[PDB]
């Protein structure tokens, strides 16, 4: 039976995807920490996200062990950008990223379903950050970002500062 | 005497008008809940209004029973819009709506007066939301709405967020 | 066009949530009618007035959760007329319970067809939402 | 021949109570099957095991009250086979809730046809018994 | 409308029927108080019944007043027997009597129903003593009554003495 | 190995036998609840028995699950009688029934023994009701049952009423 082989390879792919995502948020957080960007709450938002995604990876690592599989780590690739350009662009990038992480998470779930396997730690993690990142994107665009730096300043103070 | 017949038909029309209004505010509230609109306090404002107007309907239903009339329900028609376009337009629409609900409420009152009938639950509900909706409309227009999305963002944070 | 947050949300699922919203609003209307019938002095059954007013507010609260879900998933809410509740009398407290039976009967059945649809389309998010929403409607406290 | 206590108890009412007794026994059987399914180590849903065992004992207790009524009115109990519950698996906890839905659906509908029958035959004793028995099944605590 | 006239005549017939029944149980009770019958618990059973049936009459008298009708009393006829012959025969007679009282009680109920009138004090009093009197009859016959005086002695001690 | 297949079929047969027995006692209990039989303690005796036999079935259902077998239910057949004729005959029928249930229970035990399998929930349930039902049968016959209805009346009061 190919299943426990597929099942642990999928979990292993997902572990690397979550560590990758944690790495992207870390990169974004400290971009807003730069003196020429200097948006403190944009930096806190992404840093907190960075820690949540590392927690997702550890949860899947605990899960791989509980199912008797073998954790197989890979390189954590660098993000696609060093310069994230703007708070709008970073939120757009976080939205794209979460969608892709979620898509590979549906496939993990469609593997344990579609092979009759309850015990799907997935049922807690799915789809909640996506709408929030989309709302952030929407509000920044309506305010005039990224051309308007006043928009991102005030979004940092009013939405992400609460 | 035609009166108790007119009196309960009027109360019955008003019940449906209040349920209709509650339905409009519900529609507006969840329009601002959309990810491509994403104004949380606009959505809370209209939702709270939606519940107040349902309370008005129930008060008139209790009143119809206390006067020995018969409650006669009708279809609650859908609002005129699915897309309310902007926070300004929705406030303008709420203002138009409250004026029309109030006008049919004066006629209910000019029926119990003008036919010598105290016991007018109306004397508590009349004219208070209208000036507030007008002030909201005025402030949004002065700020630059609806072309300026910065205006509605800040109005949401500063006026409706208090 | 398409919502920027939409992902794995079938157009049939979106349309079925929109149908379920109107059903729950309708259920709220029907329970409200019953509640103010038992409030009549003809009838004066306060226990049944009290209980159908509570069910009216619960059904309307369930509709709003379905509306919240539609937006969270990037679907678009399309509201329709809430049809009048069909009978203004309800006669006895047991003839009302019978009407409430066929109504809760069709609302819960609609939720189970929603669950089958979410399953056929491999939408675990939708399925899990419908499941708990259904167990909630059915197993209070 | 005829019971010395029988009075105003139509032969159709007697036969319908005998049908309802078997239905409630059957409902008790079906709930018991479900309960020990969720007790399997495959499944291990103790909340659903606990709840369907309680419904099994309630349905069997309701059958005995119908049997008590049949004797109080001078009818004669005639028992039939309790048919096996149809499916031994039940798959998921929600596919069981769906089966429980159609079952409670048909049991309650049978009680309402019993009430209509008691009304057509001017049996206020029977009608009032079915009414409270029905509100009890439906409004616990 | 003939109804309030029929409704109070029915209540008036029922009042006299309950007083009649109370009179029959009184007669039976003190028959078992005779030295040549001498069954103390048969006498307590019927006496208690005698008081319950007087309470039924008073309940219907209170009801007639609450409905704005007029109480119209009649002669309370003597029972059909002075000598009730045996404990079996008296129980058989009580069974026949309760059935007849119940039958005129269904007609009272089929008058307020069948003329759409809730407020039927009847819904508390109907059919409960009948099965008990039938069980008593059954047990006495199976024991050997009325030829066997041992049967009625022991029934008095064991069933009616508890 | 045929064993776990035989072992769960036997448990499955026994489950249906206990539910069957519970059904027989239920039928007997409410026969003595009839107004023309009217023996209250005969009805309590069999009803209590009816509940004990349902508990036996559930114990074997719990056991089937603990052993990793599959519960396979069948029709619960109706008892052989609607009219149980007399308290003597019902006790005789209960005695015959318990003997047959016990015989299929020895075979269940001679299957786990005779195939070296401790873990025999049987060791708690075997042979205790049989002697009691036989004593009841003996006493009723000596008293004059079933021709004598005095006998069953007094047995109900003195033996089953304690
Ligand atoms: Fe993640
Ligand atoms: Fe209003
Ligand atoms: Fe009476
Ligand atoms: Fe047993």
């Amino acid at each position: 039976q190919n299943y426990h082989q597929d099942s642990e390879a999928a979990i292993n792919r997902q572990i690397n995807l979550e560590l990758y995502a944690s790495y992207v948020y870390l990169s974004m957080s400290y971009y807003f920490d730069r003196d020429d960007v200097a948006l403190k709450n944009f930096a806190k938002y992404f840093l907190h996200q960075s820690h949540e995604e590392r927690e997702h990876a550890e949860k899947l690592m605990k899960l791989q062990n509980q199912r008797g599989g073998r954790i197989f780590l890979q390189d954590i690739k660098k993000p696609d950008a060093d310069d994230w350009e703007s708070g709008l662009n970073a939120m757009e990038a976080a939205l794209h990223l979460e969608k892709n992480v979620n898509q590979s998470l549906l496939e993990l779930h469609k593997l344990a379903t579609d092979k009759n396997d309850p015990h799907l730690a997935d049922f807690i993690e799915t789809h909640y950050l996506i709408k929030e990142l989309g709302c952030h994107v929407t509000n920044l665009r309506k305010m005039g970002a990224p051309e308007s730096g006043l928009a991102e300043y005030l979004f940092d103070k009013h939405t992400l500062g609460d």
